[PDB]
């Protein structure tokens, strides 16, 4: 179990104007930390918004979250469950802020809700340098769905944040799950919709990419084939080739189980636009499966690529930060369709 912690800035706030806050477990032994965010999309205008506060509002208030939440996956502390980080710092940071952790704006007499998803990170990495993260050799900074696109969004800004307060010897890094979206055709939009959203948010994306793309089209930064390479943190990538969330919003709908020709090459080509994003990802996690995030799902441990597991991939890779015999850190499926890999979830 983790434990809650409700932020002692109560400024920075959940979209309702409760205070925000993280799910702590210590571990004295140890100068790793692992920070996860929480995902599932976003709401970008008023009406929106409002039914999502009516049957989703774990997700825009602090009202009602529980005093504890058990690890599970990646924040387990059991070795038989967590073979990569099962000795280190834990925390689970709630989503409650509905804007894919881009937000910097208050609730005012203007703004029916706050949008402070970025300030509510760097307030949590602030008042954890208090409780032991001062001492750190290793932050590393995760998510899932909407989470891991918000890792793509926040990295080097925490890297940023711990270089200005005085800690050089920290090092930060990114673990991004289930959020590597293409701007791709649909079958029958995301860039649309986060367009207007970053408008009603006061969105912040990283700076270097914000000078690429410039003003009005800080939208592409949500896009991790396109906001990756401006990065200066070592990212880790993990995505399903055919990941749900990019189906849904692709408007395709695998039901009934007869698929014809169209389809089928609507299918083949995502898997295989997806694959070239990635090709030159020297850290990344790929399978061929029809699935939706994996990191703290309890056997997260199961599916493998070319024989290697994800818990395996993350230990290669911090070796390689200190290429290896027999221990990736680049994993992608080349076969063409869903489960073609026999590891994928059932
Ligand atoms: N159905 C669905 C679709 C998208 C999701 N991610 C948000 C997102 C979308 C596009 C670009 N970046 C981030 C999620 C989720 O957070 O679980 C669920
Ligand atoms: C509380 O958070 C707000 C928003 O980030 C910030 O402007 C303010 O300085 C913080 N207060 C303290 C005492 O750190």
């Amino acid at each position: 179990d983790l434990r809650l912690h409700l932020l002692l800035n109560t400024s920075v706030t959940c979209n309702d104007g409760s205070p925000a806050g993280y799910y702590l477990k210590e571990s004295r032994g140890s100068r790793r930390w692992l920070l996860f965010l929480e995902g599932g999309w976003y709401c970008f205008n008023r009406e929106n918004c409002d039914s999502r506060y009516d049957t989703m509002r774990r997700l825009m208030s602090s009202r009602d979250w529980p005093r504890t939440r058990t690890g599970t996956g990646i924040l387990s502390s059991q070795p038989e469950e967590n073979p990569y980080w099962w000795n280190a710092n834990m925390v689970f940071i709630p989503y409650c802020s509905s804007d894919v952790w881009s937000g910097a704006s208050s609730k005012s007499e203007k703004n029916e809700y706050a949008f402070m998803g970025a300030l509510i990170i760097q307030e949590v990495v602030r008042e954890l340098l208090g409780r032991g993260l001062s001492g750190a050799k290793v932050l590393l900074l995760a998510g899932s769905s909407a989470g891991g696109t918000g890792v793509l969004l926040n990295v080097d800004r925490v890297a940023e944040q711990l270089e200005k307060l005085g800690y050089p010897a920290i090092q930060v890094r990114g673990l991004a799950d289930s959020g590597w979206f293409l701007d791709n055709k649909q079958y029958r939009a995301p860039t649309e919709a986060i367009r207007r959203g970053i408008r009603y948010w006061n969105g912040v994306v990283p700076e270097r990419c914000r000078r690429q793309f410039q003003e009005g089209e800080e939208w592409n930064c949500f896009f991790g084939y396109k906001v990756y390479p401006t990065l200066r943190s070592p990212v880790f990538v993990v995505q399903w080739l055919f990941d749900e969330a990019q189906l849904t919003v692709d408007n395709v709908h695998l039901t009934g189980q007869p698929v014809q020709e169209g389809l089928r090459l609507y299918i083949q080509n995502l898997g295989r636009e997806l694959r070239h994003t990635l090709k030159d990802v020297p850290a990344s996690f790929a399978p061929a499966c029809l699935s939706h995030e994996i990191i703290i799902r309890s056997h997260w441990t199961d599916v493998q690529v070319k024989g290697t597991s994800l818990p395996r991939a993350l230990h290669c890779w911090d070796r390689s930060l200190h290429p290896l015999k027999g221990c990736p850190v680049h994993l992608v499926d080349s076969c063409p369709w869903p489960h073609c890999n026999p590891s994928c979830p059932t």
